[PDB]
């Protein structure tokens, strides 16, 4: 039926969901016009997202759409009970998805999540696809198409593609304009440093503030360090965004250099071990570390805890690790993506232009089934200009249009 | 002999105390010799704050210095119930302060902690030092001198002082250069937006934030706007602080004009009725309004109230009020000090310095016992000086000094 | 021989050019490497460039490679004589550029360019190009290759494309990541306010700035106005780029209701007539217009100079247009290329990576003479990506790389 | 009866002087009410101000005014050759002073300037003031008082008060609100950038700028730095603007930390010998240094020409010292004032605003001759606030007023 903490919960879940609502016009639409076509009827449909009120308005929207749906977490920690509660409660919709569960509940629930037979398979992280490809071969026949949300999840289909068995077709969602250019920029940036506050209420300016990556997420991070008075440092791998800080008047310098002068930490690389055991032991005593990439690997904390003598909870969402020196390394959400883990994740402002996008992928995997090579699609560019033209409107600002001679300008030469 | 929510947040309370000292070496350092010289024997004070981790580390170090101190809250709606509970428990130091209480309880508060008998009094906004002078003339013999926090309470205290009221000394804590210049500047920065996101997790990037004041507090909050991505506004009633705002790249106007083009409204001036009526009316639908001055009347609230045809709570903090044509008006925090009733307050690290300077102007307070001058006290240059070297030295920066041939420079003029 | 204003400017030029040098390491090494290999022996060559240090360090660069070359100006107001002096007389580089030269001239320069017959053109707003394929279709069987500088030039290409007649390989230097990620993002940014102030001095703290564009000369644009303390307004015709600036801090709003509120306005579109009579006439008093973007027809000026009384120059590179009711509208550098009519260009450190590229696309060209496909070709991601690495390098910047794990762990899904 | 560089200069000098007249609303306005009421009749007047085109403006302001002038270069290398010109040739006013000038030259220019008797002398760094105190004991019965613009003026009138030797009034203009809020943060800001961009054309962003001093100028500085894509370092000798500096963002740290890590070195101090020997030894091969201080004596130049096997110029206002190990170390504007040096020095926006009050405190010392005590006096507050009202207005800003009933609250206490 559903896996969750306390149904109990449910209005505070749909007072938070509608209250986000407000700033998901583009979603509204897409949803409104989804309840007078229905493109998902008779259409199986799993999500593996964050459980939080935009993703509720998310599923919220593919119900109205005629799917049958059944959500799962992305990540133990991100699942807000209150919405996991209103959604089976106000809308049928089974959600097995708890707040703190372990990791047999996780794959327990990637288990039932896959016995839904899904047509449609909607990741976050690439789980429930990579899980599907592995153990499930016989299931393929379902599948019209699946999507992914995230970076990370893309670089995993890359290697399913790569490896001969992305025999499907995947929506990129996450590398629309309207997805990545926001979400993973403006929304990171701001909510990243919100965990960050609300696990430790801490001064951000004046600390030295080290961001592992300078993609799309770093950019954002970065940005908002350096707005709230922060000195930022930089790391990376690539010569082109390393360039790109530097011109931005950020430090850009290896992270073995960074690991003695920064007071936090924030990895947004979607690569593993970024910090190290050997840039544990020259951090600053009280440091903080926390990650807002998809997966928590990017710090080593497996390292640290045999390194350390002692850890303890001293803050919500904060732990002190205390080396036999004395000296300590303080983790922020146990390494799990400090956005979510410690607040609420990304406002559901930039949610709504990913949601879009994702509602919009899933009608176009349906509306060409049978139709799309075996790989990864891109969001056609008239989806995405589409869905940056209803959020501008939303947004009440108003801009130019070509004349008709500065167009036959342009075709001149 | 208390007044608190519940006892039993105690352990909560103290790992938010413990947690919180960590960025407060100074107050660590003047509480580990107020131990020693116990500058506070014999000394019954009284101390009006917002009841928050901070706060609790200052009246442990008050405590630890001998002071026989009694608490009570600054604000209804900025108590940490968990921390009141930890003062009680943990450190037998009375606390009258409940999260969310009734105008009448707060009064109640500020009765009881009078009947203290108090000999030192910490205030933030004068309403308990305006009370002793307003109703306990036959008390004012206790008084060895009173201390202000903030700004609002600093102009209340010049008003008493020109009415011929202030008839002992007060240490202007607020204006002290290592006070106003970081706590009310990079402290309200922060926390404001903090409680704002936390009150509604919406997103500051694009949206218009009209802030009230470009003082110290309006400084701050503007910077931290245009930081988190916003199109900043800022009103004003003085053209110092008005072209100030311009060079700093914000757009300058008269309230009417802000009052149709911002989608967050953030008050910070110290006066009263800020917002009114005929700003509400052409507000954006869905707008949301708050206050980080002292005291919600920078809102003009009430008339609000009149005029809507419902108010309904929304999201934690946030209510949304419908006028009678159909449009919202969205209000965080009740218009009490958002920072303080949607989020935390300010980091630690700000108030160690706010706070080092509460523990030394009562030092300084009780040392000149019985000599100085009735009225408004700056908070000694010394003193104030060394709040910076101390803090300074404790965020691990490390900067020059004057050579003697520098010295000798400055001294001549041929 | 040549066309120059003074000869006995050359010690000048000389100075200033490796002044320039300084901070062109990257090109310095290229240079370096093509004087050992000589890819251009026996190559006629012409470049259409900003006559500045940096232009004349490349022409030192494909001179040491052994190219024949041909300098002449692109824009009357752009072009150092003291720089156009040392080039004709320490290396024997005959140039046609004169600062200040009227149309006449110019294409009188364009005439004697292509008289060279030359074998690699380098283009930049692509007019020698356009002037080749439509008046010397007989000199087409010279061409091996062309290259464009600027985002203008890559437009005219394109419809020379859809039009039929790009029959040859044209590198597209601008969009090369080395290039317009920074010369057009960051070289713009300062440079189009240093020539403002060098005009004007007037204060940008305080005043409204209208950004007309928002790609990457315009993001550098406002990105620099608002670090000088002004109120930055954007306008677009994008939607995607209109968001950015919003979200940016940015006031994003028709040119019409800008046109009300500016002090000063900047285009950098690319595009005709994007400050129009109907917004010269609502502009404040004493306003002030200008243009970054590469062609002066981004500012209607026709139509201001029919519309205004009284027309003076009250500065250098300064002219009050006063209208019959008494208001003035000042342009600067006649609506040329501010940056480059009232200052002097890109800084060298910038232009190094655009040159770097220029250097190698021409290598490119050359090296696969007679095996590229007509039309437009990018540059090789390896070449763009090396610039990236050696300029890194140069700035004293060292970076991370992945470990053997890191590189498993990518390819594992 | 002048000692200008070429007079045919003049008609470019004019053609500038109108120019920077348009952003200078405040200064016409006075201006207009000096040619008016002629305040000046009967005054001698001795200006000791970098000859800019706003000097130039302010200058004519007092010739409208009635007063007799005579005009020096403040500094040997700020002098705009066509502005002293056009003050000699178009309006008769008395310029020694000749761009780049020699140390004799400009000594025998203040000799000649302490000839005309002055009864008002406005100084900008107090050369002229201590020369006339140290060396014309018998003149000081001609003296209604005296103005200062800069700061390192304000400090030698300090030093000159604490000798004793300060016998007439001295108005601070520097001081002031609408003074050094605006010039010393915002102009300095930009019009430092600007000398250095004019001096090199170098790309700032990716650059690590080190401020040693955030005071007001470095405020400004490290704020434009910032804004052009730079990594900014501090140095400072006070812990108050060194906290800040790190919560505004900064690095701050000693400068000889900063030393070996700077691109361009940027000196706004007031004090002498900020960049030493044991600095320049350490500094990157090519670093900038340059000083936008009053005076050169920031950068211990001296010491560097000594240690150099070499200098050459290799740019407009650009030297490049060779040290004998091979590295090098470039000057720009030979660590004279490098806004001023390089380029033209603030916008006349700002300084609007700053000749405002050298205009108004030149009026105010004789409205109220012979009733000022000897010594340093602030800029009245209702002419500083007055200034600041009408650069409001003339910026075409509109904000709030007070209504009776916030007055009302204000005043209250209860
Ligand atoms: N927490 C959130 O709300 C949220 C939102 C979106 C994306 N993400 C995650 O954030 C991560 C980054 O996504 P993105 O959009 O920034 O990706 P991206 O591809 O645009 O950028 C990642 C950057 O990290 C750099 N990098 C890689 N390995 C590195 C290393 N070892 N050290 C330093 N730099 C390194 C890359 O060169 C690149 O510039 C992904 O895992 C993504 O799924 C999180
Ligand atoms: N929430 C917090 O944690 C916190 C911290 C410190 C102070 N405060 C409070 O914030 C308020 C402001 O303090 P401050 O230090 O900024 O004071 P301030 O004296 O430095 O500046 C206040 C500014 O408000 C302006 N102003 C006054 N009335 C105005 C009006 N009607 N419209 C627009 N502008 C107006 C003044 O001209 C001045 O520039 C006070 O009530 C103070 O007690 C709150
Ligand atoms: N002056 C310089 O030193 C210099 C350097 C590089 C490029 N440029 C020139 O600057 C111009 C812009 O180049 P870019 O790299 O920014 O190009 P771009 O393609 O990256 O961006 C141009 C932007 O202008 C917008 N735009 C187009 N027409 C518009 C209109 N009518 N109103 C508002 N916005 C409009 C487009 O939507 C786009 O976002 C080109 O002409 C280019 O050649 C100048
Ligand atoms: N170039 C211009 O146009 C212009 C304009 C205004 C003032 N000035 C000059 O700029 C200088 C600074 O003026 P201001 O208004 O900023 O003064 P200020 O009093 O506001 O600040 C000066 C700062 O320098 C710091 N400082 C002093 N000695 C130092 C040292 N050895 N190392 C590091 N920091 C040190 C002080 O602690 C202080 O914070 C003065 O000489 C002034 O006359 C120049
Ligand atoms: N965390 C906090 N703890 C105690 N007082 C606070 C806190 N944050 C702000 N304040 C104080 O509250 C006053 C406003 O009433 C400010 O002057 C400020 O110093
Ligand atoms: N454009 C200018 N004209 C005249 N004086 C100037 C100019 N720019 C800066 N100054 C002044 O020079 C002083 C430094 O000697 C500063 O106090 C400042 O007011
Ligand atoms: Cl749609
Ligand atoms: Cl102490
Ligand atoms: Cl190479
Ligand atoms: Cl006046």
């Amino acid at each position: 039926k559903y896996d969750i903490k306390d149904i109990s919960l449910a209005p505070q879940g749909r007072q938070r969901i509608e209250w986000a609502a407000r700033e998901m016009p583009v979603l509204k639409q897409i949803r409104e016009r989804f309840a007078q076509e229905k493109p998902f009827a008779g259409i199986r449909l799993v999500a593996c997202c964050h459980v939080t009120t935009e993703t509720a308005n998310l599923a919220i929207a593919l119900h109205a759409g005629g799917a049958d749906s059944l959500l799962i977490a992305s990540n133990p920690l991100s699942t807000q009970d209150d919405v996991a509660a209103c959604l089976v409660a106000d809308y049928g919709i089974p959600v097995y998805a708890i707040k703190g569960e372990d990791n047999e509940t996780y794959h327990r629930h990637v288990q039932i999540a896959l016995d839904h037979r899904p047509n449609i398979i909607i990741d976050d992280g690439s789980d429930v696809v990579a899980t599907l490809v592995q153990e499930r071969q016989h299931q393929l026949s379902d599948i019209i198409g699946t999507t992914e949300e995230t970076t990370t999840g893309i670089v995993r289909l890359r290697a399913m593609f790569n490896d001969g068995v992305l025999t499907f077709p995947a929506m990129n969602v996450n590398d629309a304009d309207t997805k990545h250019f926001y979400d993973n920029r403006y929304g990171t940036g701001q909510s990243t440093l919100d965990g960050i506050i609300r696990a430790t209420n801490i001064l951000l300016a004046g600390k030295t503030i080290v961001v592992a990556g300078y993609g799309w997420c770093g950019k954002g991070v970065a940005m908002r360090a350096k707005g709230m008075g922060a000195d930022v440092i930089v790391t990376e791998i690539s010569p082109v965004p390393a360039i790109e800080a530097a011109m931005d008047g950020f430090r850009v310098m290896p992270m073995a250099e960074a690991a003695h002068q920064g007071d936090i930490f924030i990895t947004v690389t979607g690569n593993k071990h970024v910090i190290r055991p050997e840039h544990f032991a020259v951090m600053k005593d009280g440091a903080i570390v926390c990650n807002s990439g998809h997966f928590d690997i990017e710090i080593d904390l497996k390292s640290l805890k045999e390194q350390a003598k002692e850890v303890k909870e001293v803050r919500n969402f904060t732990e002190q690790y205390i080396l036999p020196n004395g000296k300590s390394i303080i983790v922020i959400g146990e390494g799990r993506l400090v956005n979510l883990a410690a607040a609420e994740g990304h406002p559901s402002a930039v949610m709504d232009m990913s949601f879009a996008n994702q509602a919009l992928a899933c009608e176009h995997l349906v509306k060409n089934k049978g139709q799309l090579e075996p790989g990864m699609h891109s969001i056609p560019v008239e989806v995405d200009q589409e869905i940056a033209r209803l959020k501008l409107q939303a947004m009440g600002i108003a801009i130019d249009s070509l004349t008709p001679e500065q167009v036959e300008y342009i075709n001149s030469w």
